[PDB]
């Protein structure tokens, strides 16, 4: 069934979005901000957060 995402799938996905260019710091402030969607986690580091 679904459920949240682990700690290791996390980083993971954390590391998977690094490896295209951005910081470590970055990242994290982005998957926050998508609350773990890396879909639009990467938006936001494209075109940039809600706002």
């Amino acid at each position: 069934g679904s459920t949240l995402v682990t700690g290791s799938e996390y980083e993971t996905m954390l590391t998977e979005i690094m490896s295209m260019g951005y910081t470590r710091e970055r990242v994290v402030a982005a998957l926050r901000a998508s609350g773990n969607n890396p879909h639009r986690a990467v938006e936001y580091l494209l075109t940039g957060i809600p706002g």
